[PDB]
C-alpha cells in the first residue's frame, strides 16, 4: 500500500568516516544521533541502564525509558555482533520520529557498549535499514513499519553522502524516493543476489582486472566508512598499489597518493571507477608523511560473507537507491 509522501533526513558528515542524522524517541522526544545502516536490520541506542563503567555510556546520549510516557516494556535480551564490535542490551518499544514520520518501533536499549570502537563514534546509535530476515530477535525493522502506514510514495530509500567534512549539507536520506538535486545521469540497477541482504553480484575488481575474476559478492553498506574486501583480497589489492600494512589500515607515502591508479568495481554491466582522490585521505603531499587509504580488510563471516563491502568511500561518488519493491540497488553519479 503506497501513499503520496516523500521525506528526508539531513545528515552530518564527521571527517568522511561517519554519516549520521537525528531521530527522536519517546514522549517527550529524546534526540539521538544515529547511523542509517543498510548492513544491519536493528534499531538501537545506548540506555540509561548502561553501567557508567562503560565510558562510552558516559560520553553519549542515553535513552531513559523512565522519562518517556509512551514507552512499552519488553525486556528480551539482544546481542548485536558487528564486524567492528559488539553491543548488548534488551528490547523496548516506543514512538520514534524520523524525518517527521512517526512510528511505533521495537528497538534495543544498549547496556554493554565497549570503549573500542564506541568511544570513537560521534553517533549514539544505529538505525538498521536492512531486512527483517537479518534482524536479531525477528524485530520488524523501522522502514518496514513506515511502509505499513501507507504514506510513502515508493517502497524505496536513497543515500547521498557529501565529500565536505561547515556551510555544507553532510548528506541526505530520502525515505520514499530519491532527490534529483543530488544525482545526474540515469540510474543503473543491480538486482539482489540473496534473501534479506542489501548484497549484489560483483563481476571483477580492477586496478589500472586482477581480483574477483570468476565472480564475488558486494554488500552495499551505508553504515561502513570504507570499502572492504577479505584479508587475502585486500592483500593483493594493496601490493598492487604499493601500500604498507599497519594495524587497522593501509597507508601510502603522501607524495605517492596522487600517482595511485584507479580502482574499478564491475557491477551489473557497468564499471564503477574510483580515482586516488576518491580513496586517499590526502592530508599532505610530503614524502615524510603517511596518508591512509579508505579501503581496509574486513573478513565478514557466513552466511553474509565472505564478501566485499562498499561503504561511504563508494557512496560519496555514487548516489544509491535501495529499492525494496523490486529487490534492487540503483547507482547514479552523485552531485
Ligand atoms: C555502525 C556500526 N558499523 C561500523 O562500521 C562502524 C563502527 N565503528 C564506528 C566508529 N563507525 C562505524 N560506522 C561509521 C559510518 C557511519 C556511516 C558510514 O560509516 C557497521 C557494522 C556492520 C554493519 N554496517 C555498519
Ligand atoms: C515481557 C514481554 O513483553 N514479552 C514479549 C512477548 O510476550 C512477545 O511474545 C514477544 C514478541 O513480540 O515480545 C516480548
Amino acid at each position: 500500500t503506497l501513499g503520496n509522501t516523500t521525506s528526508s533526513v539531513i545528515l552530518t558528515n564527521y571527517m568522511d568516516t561517519q554519516y549520521y542524522g537525528e531521530i527522536g524517541i519517546g514522549t517527550p522526544p529524546q534526540t539521538f544521533k544515529v547511523v542509517f545502516d543498510t548492513g544491519s536490520s536493528n534499531v538501537w541506542v545506548p540506555s540509561s541502564k548502561c553501567s557508567r563503567l562503560y565510558t562510552a555510556c558516559v560520553y553519549h546520549k542515553l535513552f531513559d525509558a523512565s522519562d518517556s510516557s509512551s514507552y512499552k516494556h519488553n525486556g528480551t535480551e539482544l546481542t548485536l555482533r558487528y564486524s567492528t564490535g559488539t553491543v548488548s542490551g534488551f528490547l523496548s518499544q516506543d514512538i520514534i520520529t524520523v524525518g517527521g514520520i512517526t512510528v511505533t518501533q521495537m528497538f534495543g536499549e544498549v547496556t554493554e557498549m565497549p570503549a573500542l570502537p564506541f568511544m570513537l563514534a560521534e553517533f549514539d546509535g544505529v538505525v538498521g535499514m536492512g531486512f527483517i530476515e537479518q534482524a536479531i530477535g525477528r524485530v520488524t525493522p523501522i522502514f518496514d513499519n513506515i511502509i505499513s502506514q501507507g504514506v510513502l510514495k515508493e517502497d524505496v530509500f536513497s543515500f547521498y553522502y557529501n565529500r565536505d567534512s561547515s556551510q555544507s549539507l553532510g548528506g541526505q536520506i530520502v525515505l520514499g524516493g530519491s532527490d534529483p538535486q543530488h544525482y545526474e545521469g540515469n540510474f543503473h540497477y543491480i538486482n539482489l543476489i540473496k534473501t534479506g541482504v542489501w548484497q549484489i553480484q560483483m563481476k571483477g575488481v580492477s586496478v589500472g582486472t586482477l581480483l574477483c575474476e570468476d565472480g564475488c559478492l558486494a554488500l552495499v553498506d551505508t553504515g561502513a566508512s570504507y570499502i572492504s574486501g577479505s584479508t587475502s583480497s585486500i592483500e593483493k589489492l594493496m601490493e598492487a598499489l604499493g601500500a604498507k600494512k599497519r594495524l587497522f589500515d593501509y597507508v601510502v607515502k603522501c607524495n605517492e597518493g596522487p600517482t595511485l591508479p584507479d580502482i574499478s568495481f564491475h557491477l551489473g554491466g557497468k564499471e564503477y571507477t574510483l580515482t586516488s582522490a576518491d580513496y586517499v585521505f590526502q592530508e599532505s603531499y610530503s614524502s615524510k608523511k603517511l596518508c591512509t587509504l579508505a579501503i581496509h580488510a574486513m573478513d565478514i563471516p557466513p552466511p553474509t560473507g565472505p564478501t566485499w563491502a562498499l561503504g561511504a568511500t563508494f557512496i560519496r561518488k555514487f548516489y544509491t537507491e535501495f529499492d525494496r519493491r523490486n529487490n534492487r540497488i540503483g547507482f547514479a553519479l552523485a552531485r
